[PDB]
């Protein structure tokens, strides 16, 4: 927990999110363009960090803004909102937000606490613990996430992880024999989830999605997520795992404001990740692969990620396990 | 440290290490060239790994070799030992080598413990702690390490680094005004240590040398470093800050056999460091520019750095410091 909030603690951190443009500029116009759902409002900032989405909320006519942070950005926000002459407007709360008190409820809390594949370090476990100090029918932005899977074809990186594992199958590096571990090598690197892009083009099926609904979704929903799949396959070949990305739905008053991270749009600083298995499995066009993606949260902020899968018309099957927590960046 | 050790855990980042050939290479020449001090001897490996120098003692002729390794790399090493068929001669003792307990004392200690400009990590503490298993005539496998400083001129890796933490001086950020952190910034990025390598030809003046004899050195010497400087400037120009390398030495019975880090040598996985100042520092050739750096140890396995600098012909002045703990590797 101190290495988590140390890391946003620094203003490169904070940097590297604020200048994501998609996203910075998408949490804008989400509450902008929803203007009367926050014109005179009481207002929630789960994690401000520099205090952004606070000043979003601010232009657009918000009363009061409660912001909260648990890293030493805190005190980096503070500073922020007295230069740009906010202090009766904006009050940043030093803390963690299941530990802090705020002086009234407010009408809608506002947040960005998502992760990797969406759920990544845990965050939206406290964006959800926030709606004890939601007013009765208040807002949430976001108000719903969305997480995609979908089967991909990529021969070039599965092959790569026998290239780097076979390092160890060598009979005398330097006079040592490696070769025994060559296999728990292997285990490594198929225990890494893939975070990089790619060209849709490598996709074989129609994605599946898994719905959060944040106003009504509690914490515990967040501790085990198990997302079941049917693809039916649109190309013939070999597949070697699953991609993931992830959307978020701004439902305003006004209007419903989407912040995605597929393929399909813009490049943003998640990326999308993609888990291999341990063994591809050969799918022929209209072939059904089906099976279910696991999500276990664990105590180190992070998920364990348990997949099986099968091709329904040969019985061939496959699994993985992967590290949410050691992701290979590529 | 849950984390440190779980990262040498990783059979990847071991394979890193190995993987530098003038690292791996030269200890294995150390070992070898100089097999009189293992033929027949008890040896200490200190912080083992995948037990690549246990296997070079055992080469060399080493009777015996207490490979300790804290992290849950000692069970993969035991697996190499057993599948090497040296169960004879490499003893695997898995734990932190403060807290193991050998059966013997030892003739020679070797270990790969160092970290970005050598200190880095503390391992060198561990290291020195081991000497409480060396015999009176033993020898260590390095025997001294050698820290190089030197003033360079680098006014593009100077205008990345202000470049990123100028994004704080925008007035205007949608709609933001961020320019009250401008100087929060600066102090961030400035903090932070560049590693990477770069052509000799940026560097002003001969390096100065700070030297730690293992033989010698006590565990609570590396508490406190204090390295004085004082460089002949060589050419006029910016001093943007300092650069760092290492080279460490085995003394061998035979024969002396060098490690360097240095950017006139092969790169290795260390790469160089670099101090930045952030404002950098005029001088002229035939000036001199003095001062301190020094580091102090802390709780997170690493070090705070401080770098005062002052150009004597002008009194101009530079103050620094940095977090050993938080580099930025250069792509
Ligand atoms: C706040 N919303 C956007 C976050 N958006 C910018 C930040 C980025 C991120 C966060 C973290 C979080 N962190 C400090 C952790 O301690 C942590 C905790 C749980 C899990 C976790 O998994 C990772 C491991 C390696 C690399 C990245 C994550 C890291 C580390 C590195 N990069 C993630 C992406
Ligand atoms: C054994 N000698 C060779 C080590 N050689 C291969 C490993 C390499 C290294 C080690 C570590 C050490 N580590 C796991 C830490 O927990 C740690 C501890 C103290 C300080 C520290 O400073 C760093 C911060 C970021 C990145 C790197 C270091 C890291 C982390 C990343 N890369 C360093 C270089
Ligand atoms: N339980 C919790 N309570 C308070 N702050 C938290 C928290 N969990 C995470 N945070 C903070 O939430 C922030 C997420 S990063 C997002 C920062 C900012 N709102 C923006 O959109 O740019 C980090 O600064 C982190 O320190
Ligand atoms: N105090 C300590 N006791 C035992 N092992 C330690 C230690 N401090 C660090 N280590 C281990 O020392 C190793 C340093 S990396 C070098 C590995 C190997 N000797 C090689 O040269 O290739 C890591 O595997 C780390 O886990």
């Amino acid at each position: 927990a101190v290495q988590y909030f140390q890391f946003y603690g620094y203003l490169s951190q904070q940097q590297n999110m604020m200048q994501d443009y998609v996203r910075t500029g998408t949490y804008q116009r989400a509450i902008l363009q929803n203007h009367t759902d926050f014109k005179d409002k009481i207002v929630l900032d789960v994690g401000c960090g520099s205090g952004i989405l606070s000043f979003f909320a601010a232009q657009a006519g918000a009363r009061k803004i409660y912001a909260v942070e648990a890293s030493t950005m805190a005190q980096h926000a503070e500073v922020l909102v007295k230069s740009n002459n906010l202090t009766d407007r904006i009050v940043v709360i030093p803390g963690k937000v299941e530990e802090v008190s705020l002086p009234e409820q407010v009408d809608i809390i506002i947040s960005e606490p998502m992760g990797y594949m969406l759920f990544n370090e845990r965050m939206l476990e406290s964006y959800l613990h926030a709606k004890k100090y939601l007013k009765p029918s208040g807002n949430m932005f976001p108000t719903i996430g969305d997480v995609h899977l979908a089967p991909f074809t990529d021969e070039q990186l599965y092959m790569e992880q026998f290239t780097k594992a076979n390092f160890w199958y060598q009979p005398s590096f330097h006079g040592v024999d490696l070769s025994a571990l060559r296999g728990a090598a292997v285990d490594e690197y198929f225990r890494q989830p893939v975070v990089d892009t790619f060209d849709i083009r490598i996709l074989m099926a129609k994605s599946v999605k898994y719905t959060v609904n944040f106003l009504e979704a509690k914490e515990g929903d967040l501790h085990r997520i198990e997302i079941p799949f049917k693809f039916h396959m649109l190309h013939s070949g070999l597949v070697h795992g699953l991609a993931f990305w992830f959307d978020v739905a701004f439902i305003g008053s006004i209007m419903t404001v989407w912040l995605s991270t597929a393929p399909t749009e813009p490049l943003t600083h998640w990326y999308q990740v993609r888990c291999l298995f341990q063994s591809p499995l050969f799918a022929k066009a209209g072939d059904t692969l089906s099976g279910t993606c696991l999500l276990i949260a664990n105590k180190r902020q992070s998920y364990d990620i348990s997949i099986v899968a099968q091709v329904d018309q040969t019985g061939s099957k496959s699994s993985n396990l992967l590290d949410l927590k050691n992701p290979f960046f590529r």
